[PDB]
């Protein structure tokens, strides 16, 4: 069924209630991702040097994660809104990968994120099998390129 | 006049001859921008540490601007592609301003950059008045949120 264009629409809709901004509610969506991420996937807190043991409250009243939650949420809207333009989509992912090499992540998490993120959108407002499948379509596309680039950069890949 | 969808389309089309990628051709599309930048706006070389006196040959033989070129070009691609979504656009502008805090730039250069970009586009190939005015409408929005963000961030602004 799913072509480049249809995936986008789907993904963008999922996020239309989780819009980025400068206001309290806009800052909440950002912060809330890490609250959920840290609660249910606490073993990945390692990469977050110093936040490696943060409880849901520590993140809630933090400014590091009000900055970092706003950055991740703005990244995820970016992926949804440019997916239609393949070469640029692949471009952005390569940049994501580069700015992540410093933490030297486990090269399977590039898939895992969308479990967390769909699991986060499924935790805040609403979702569906069509939307969640599009995110996974974007994920396969993300990881598809993410590995190609990891093996291209002489780096740990699967 | 002209609208968000109209701008998007014109701004994107003008960029198909300067696409991002891993091949030799794509990598120079970012590189040639700096070769242009430095050859026509030398007084702005001050920002690029170590590269304040660099030439076209210096930039060409540099693997630093190969990295750095793809980044600015990608950034401008994402700008053209997400323009239809205003909040995601505003978000990416605030983020761009954030990532430029360290250089403490002349706040007037946020408008000025697009003059340079269309300048580059015309040096490379085809760029019509509609394509040029579209970028100029896009820039007038980028800059608008630039100064707004810097204002409520306690940093200098025009
Ligand atoms: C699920 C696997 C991931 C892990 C373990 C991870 C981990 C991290 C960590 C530890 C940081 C730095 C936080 C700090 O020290 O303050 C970071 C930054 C960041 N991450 Fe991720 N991340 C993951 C997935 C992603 C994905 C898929 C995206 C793209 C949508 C992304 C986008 C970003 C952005 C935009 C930043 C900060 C700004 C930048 O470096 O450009 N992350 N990440
Ligand atoms: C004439 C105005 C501008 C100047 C003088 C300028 C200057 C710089 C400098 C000094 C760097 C550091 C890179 C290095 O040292 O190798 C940089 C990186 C970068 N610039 Fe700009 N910039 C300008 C406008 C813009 C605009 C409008 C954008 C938005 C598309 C942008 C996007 C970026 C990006 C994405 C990077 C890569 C590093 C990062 O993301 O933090 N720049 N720029």
């Amino acid at each position: 069924s799913m072509n480049r264009q249809e995936i986008s629409d789907l993904c963008v809709k999922s996020l239309e209630g989780r819009m980025v901004g400068t206001e309290a509610q806009n800052i909440e969506n950002g912060n809330a991702f890490y609250r959920y991420f840290f609660t249910n996937f606490p073993d990945l807190r390692v990469y977050f040097k110093g936040a490696e043991k943060y409880t849901a409250d520590d993140v809630k009243k933090s400014e590091r994660f009000d900055k970092q939650g706003q950055r991740i949420l703005l990244a995820c809207h970016l992926l949804a809104n440019v997916y239609t333009n393949e070469e640029v989509f692949k471009g952005y992912v390569r940049e994501t990968i580069n700015r992540h090499r410093i933490y030297k992540m486990d090269p399977a998490l590039w898939m895992a994120f969308f479990t967390v993120f769909t699991g986060y959108l499924e935790s805040v407002g609403s979702l569906n099998d069509q939307q969640k499948a599009a995110w996974m379509a974007l994920g396969k596309e993300f990881n598809a390129e993410s590995q190609t680039h990891l093996k291209n950069s002489n780096l740990p890949h699967v």
